[PDB]
Formats: structure tokens, C-alpha cells, sequence
């Protein structure tokens, strides 16, 4: 329960850090935000920059990269499966990553409701800002 759940959150944080470094490299080299091709999932857009591509989050859900306004966003989950978070998992993720990054909804233009330290997520797609311009 408690310790396993905290380590699943830490695993997403490690994936986030690795993907963020690779994304910044791609952005510096191409002058364009790396995005998953329309109609696909996964991080193969970053394959030149990563020895091993993260596939699924330990909290549930496949990874992909989307543009939301001017921001690069790590999407965690798809139609098939979203993330699951207890309040304690949400609290750790926010303590470690900080504010204005983790969202429970987006449109193509705008970040939606921010995750809070009291939020439970039951099989829903989650969003973490990687690059804020």
C-alpha cells in the first residue's frame, strides 16, 4: 500500500526528469517542440536522445507528448487506461514537482484544473508541463 504507492509516484518523477532532459535537447537542436504524431501514443519522437524510451507510468497509462498553447506537456494515459492516485500519492507528486505543472484536464489551448494535495484520481488521463515558454 503506502510505501509501494510512494515508489510508483517516484518512478513517474524519474520518467518525467529523463523525458524533460531529452525534450529540451530536441527543442534546442530543431527549434521545435517534440510532439507525438497525431493519432499515435508513445515517445518515439525522442528516440535519438534516449537509450531506453519510457512506455507506461507505474501509476497507470501510456506516455505521449502534446502541445497545449505554447507549452510542451507529458500526457499520462489514453482512452485505454488513465492514472490512479490516492491523496497521499497526489501530495508526494506535488511536493516533488511543485505548482503550475500537474493538471487533471486540458483543451488544445488551455491547462485545466490543477492537481491538489487532496485530489484522488480514479483511472483518468493526467498532464505534466515539461517546457513552459
Amino acid at each position: 500500500g503506502s510505501n509501494i504507492n510512494k515508489a510508483k509516484v517516484a518512478s513517474v518523477e524519474s520518467d518525467y526528469s529523463s523525458v524533460k532532459s531529452a525534450a529540451l535537447s530536441y527543442y534546442s537542436d530543431t527549434n521545435k517542440i517534440p510532439v507525438t504524431p497525431d493519432g499515435q501514443t508513445g515517445l518515439s519522437v525522442l528516440e535519438t536522445y534516449m537509450e531506453s524510451l519510457p512506455d507506461k507510468a507505474d501509476i497507470g497509462g501510456k506516455y505521449k507528448l502534446i502541445k497545449v498553447g505554447n507549452k510542451l506537456v507529458l500526457q499520462i494515459g489514453t482512452n485505454d487506461e488513465g492514472v490512479t492516485l490516492t491523496e497521499a500519492q497526489s501530495a508526494k507528486l506535488l511536493s516533488d514537482i511543485g505548482e503550475n505543472k500537474i493538471y487533471t484536464s486540458v483543451t488544445a489551448d488551455n491547462l485545466g484544473n490543477p492537481l491538489t494535495s487532496n485530489t484522488k484520481v480514479d483511472n483518468k488521463v493526467l498532464y505534466i508541463v515539461l517546457i513552459d515558454n
